[PDB]
């Protein structure tokens, strides 16, 4: 609800279907802690990831893991992954999209964040 | 149902609200006729331009009213519009979305075509 | 010197060579008018467009025929060109640069512009 | 020369100057190790990264300090930096351009990789 991730695919014009993704939360170390994780859907999508109690302000890393879905594909990447940072501002009621368009030598991200 | 265009802004993080989207459809001689057009919606989506029966293959132009969200916003903008030309192809069953990501000196688009 | 097109793929990772790129004016009768046109060479540059004295106030539309280059490649695209339109030199002579990054089913655009 | 980070702003159409860029390794304990760091110039380039000799095959990760720019035009953007992570030189030397055009909600990366 809180944190949705949406990825496409430039090559085939299609969503990116079947994708790993991970969220990490920073640490007070400096070191990435695991925060949560999935898989794409068939439009792209990654619902469910966490829940408004568990996304606290802070600074996250989502890393798509581009180098896998197109190996998947047969397409030959440059990539090991995408990796998005962040930091969550609690400034009124807010959701984000993280969202990715994805080439095998480029990438681009967006963020998406609307108030419910 | 068979086009939807979708519009996200760079610079705010949020849906392009209420940008001019304009449609049209190659004639023999070679001048763009219109076709279809509407406004995007709070989503940043602009959902009924057509119907299956109206739209056939051929060669489409979206343009989307750049210029004017910026204005709208307060922010100086490079581009008169956005530009998108594409072939319609009948290859099986197909839903495309036309998506775009603006900023105010460069913008991204997208093809996202499905079978339903 | 005062236009410059930088075009790049996306899929291979490399200068986008012989892409052709076609410019046009808008005349005072609501018209495209061609006004200059080329090839990308072997560094997906285009230099030599135009001069300053030709490269007059206008609206101006840079054509970047994504459709032959992906034709050329093997490859089956969405769009039959990437379209690049804006007004130029509202506020006296700038130095711009239209660059493109070309996938099958997506493009993104930039200008940077710079005032000698 | 075999590394050269160019970095765009996609507000104001121009070079982004005075951007910091940090490269890492990966190390055998799977650490990212320092690597080479330095500032875009006026055009927007960072070259002088590294040496034929010192860019050995490996996994890099580049950082662009994209939050520290926007700080200093005064804006709060999205991201903490973007983040570009690769193998290199997996088959011999290559020459590459990691090219990031920024946005205060989103960035672009490509690369274009050359053969010498
Ligand atoms: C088809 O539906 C969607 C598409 C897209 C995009 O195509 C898009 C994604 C990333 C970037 C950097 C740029 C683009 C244009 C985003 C969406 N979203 O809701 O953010 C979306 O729903
Ligand atoms: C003006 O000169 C350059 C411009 C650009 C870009 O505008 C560009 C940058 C990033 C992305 C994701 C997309 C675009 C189109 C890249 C260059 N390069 O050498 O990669 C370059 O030289």
């Amino acid at each position: 609800c809180p944190l949705m991730v949406k990825v496409l695919d430039a090559v085939r014009g299609s969503p990116a279907i079947n994708v790993a993704v991970h969220v990490f939360r920073k640490a007070a170390d400096d070191t990435w802690e695991p925060f949560a994780s999935g898989k794409t859907s068939e439009s792209g999508e990654l619902h469910g990831l966490t829940t408004e109690e568990e996304f606290v302000e802070g600074i996250y890393k989502v890393e798509i893991d581009t180098k896998s879905y197109w190996k998947a594909l047969g397409i030959s990447p440059f990539h090991e992954h995408a990796e998005v940072v962040f930091t969550a501002n609690d400034s009124g009621p807010r959701r984000y999209t993280i969202a990715a368009l994805l080439s095998p030598y480029s990438y681009s991200t967006t963020a998406v964040v609307t108030n419910p």
